[PDB]
RNA sequence: UUUUUUUUUUUUUUUUUUUUUUUUUUUUUUUUUUUUUUUUUUUUUUUUUUUUUUUUUUUUUUUUUUUUU
């Protein structure tokens, strides 16, 4: 048995370590392209990582959607605003994929300072689940993401994971209900409609048990 | 591991404090532009904050919609009416974003005086939930908003947060049902219709469990 | 990359401010020519702007067509009638282009006094949309127009914009149906006809959804 | 397998980069001919690009039709008016093709300053879609156009693309309804008619879903 | 009786905005109209399913009063 029919024997399992890569997280080729754009717009390379952690922490208070307006300037750039840092990222990967890379860093930072995501109440989270009230919360246990050196202070509880999956259903289905099913945006197909659906037909509910 | 691949070590989590910024709350650049317009229409800078807190407290009795008619004059301007203060705000940010900034102030003010939002019964709130009967109630636990020095008297209960989310569904869906799906307001698309929908097709219900 | 192939870098977007100019609004060269004619027919230069705002406010009660008869004299001229002020304007630009320049001023003036355009019922407007019942209502959000210092009291609602676009369809199509398609007004082409069309063939309808 | 039957192997896909060219965007031969005319009418070559970006930004407030009257003079020429710059462009390519080349620049400029196209309300756009209210908005994601160095602040949303396609239908069909089907402009064919169509037969509607 | 295989499990989409006011009266509730006739036959095949056509251009301005009931 050779070629693709080779049977592994036990030397492979004890020695080989798979480097984990994920397509929901910004790749190593993605992150090298961010650095080349960021250093060309004069982000200091001595605080390049802290400018990323500050941007993703701000992206836990607001969304990580491509339409999200970043607000202010962090203290680790040379006055480069967070909107300009995020616009450089969206040329390479999505903002959500970049934020998934730093999700354990932001999770530890929020749990150290006891500072939840800012709009947890507007998102409909209960106060006992408010630390899961950011998108890209799925990346906190993804091994392709940046894990801090001493690990997570606290893993996410099962109730926090439950609340995040429910909120992910509500936010994504509401965003799809504001979109359409039109396969083309030409007026021959859309007939000048945004959703192609009335207000009552677009109401999202999670059906009861 | 350097650049964007730097692993945080624990010095960062104990020292760095993220200044919280939110795009649902009026920004610091927004508020500086309000002050320049307000002092030019001769609002006293010694009571500039109290004129804002009086306007947002009045915006808890009426809406914070852009179409809302402000009624009277507060005691902290130099006779500048609340409609003129709100019209200056709507040149910079939304009125709702300005009111979200002062939501914990208005929440403490209403709980101190035992004075709920004025039209809580018309909004369909039960009497035990009537203190949540304002829009921009989501901002009372947003850390980007102005928190008073000694804190909230009482946090919002879970039942108050439940009632506010339900009322937010009813008021927003009713406002969308009076709007249309028309992608253009030209008569070639609207065909001279406001909603493009009959009265029976526009009825909003929250489907039962 | 130089010449017309130069890539903008971010210094341009933060520093350069485009002065907005519109060809639907009376230009700065247009308005300087109005002043030279108005001061030569002895309009007081101390109330030159108020004579314009009074004329455009009167042009919200009647049309801004070139055929419109202006009625009376405002209080800010030296007894110069509004028909003589409008005849001087029509030598330079259209009356509608002049009125578009002052559309936010007239919009604020009408909303302050609760005084809608005078013939809103004859125009077929519903009472809840009657403040949009003037032509040149499109200019109220045009940034080339004169914006008052503290801003609009209320922006136009979506239903008001819908009603204005529908009324613009009806009034313009009815005016075209009283015109012709004749490419020349010589009797060899027109054959002594005004519209070249019967009464039944000239009926305007907005086709139903 | 050689000649036109050669099978690509994977070296071609990893190495070759196609330079994108579009016939809806002004070509590199087009732009070199603009520069030769612009420098001969003494446009400064140190601000040749900024004079183009100022002209296209003004062409987002007014149209990019060949019949469009440009209004004023930008600050980056040596007093050369925008009408003279546009007349030089129309000798080489269309004004719309030139403006498509700088559509991401104008898109970033408008989103930085929060300054929409000036006549968005007259075009029938809803306020939530008003940043798409220019023609040549199709060029903002065309890779043949000039992309700024740090990228777009925000990509166009799906609802903005929907509104632009609907407005493109309405404006182009209305312009065709004012034209004719006559195959020749000689009076033997046109019979002295502009459209060859009555007013009621020329009404444009987008048929309802 | 037949129907129980395979395929389909990735990404993307989670921001903002929208929550005011107005609209809640009156009128409209009778009578008439309910039968008969019409239900069959015929018509179910063949042929027609390829290519071609998808670019560009066209999106500004002007026209919205009065009169006519």
């Amino acid at each position: 048995a050779s070629g693709l029919f080779t049977i592994p024997d036990g030397d492979f399992f004890s020695t080989a370590r798979a480097i984990v890569a994920s397509n929901a997280v910004a790749t190593n080729e993605d992150l090298s392209k961010i650095e080349a754009i960021w250093k060309d717009m004069k982000v200091p390379t001595d605080t390049m990582a802290q400018a990323a952690w500050d941007l993703v922490r701000h992206c836990a208070d607001v969304g990580s959607s491509a339409q999200t307006e970043m607000i202010d300037t962090g203290p680790y750039s040379n006055g480069i605003s967070r909107a300009r840092l995020a616009a450089a990222i969206k040329e390479v990967c999505t903002l959500r994929q970049f934020c998934m890379k730093y999700a354990p860093v932001v999770w530890n930072w929020m749990l150290t300072n006891n500072s939840p995501p800012a709009n947890w109440q507007a998102q409909g989270f209960k106060p006992e689940h408010k630390f899961a009230a950011f998108d890209f919360f799925n990346g906190v246990t993804n091994p392709a993401a940046i894990m801090p050196k001493e690990g997570l202070i606290r893993p996410p509880s099962e109730a926090e994971m439950n609340a995040a999956q429910t909120a992910a259903f509500v936010k994504i289905t509401k965003a799809r209900a504001q979109s359409n099913d039109f396969a083309s945006l030409d007026a021959a197909v859309t007939r000048g409609r945004i959703t192609g659906t009335t207000t009552a037909e677009a109401v999202v509910t999670l059906p009861p048990p």
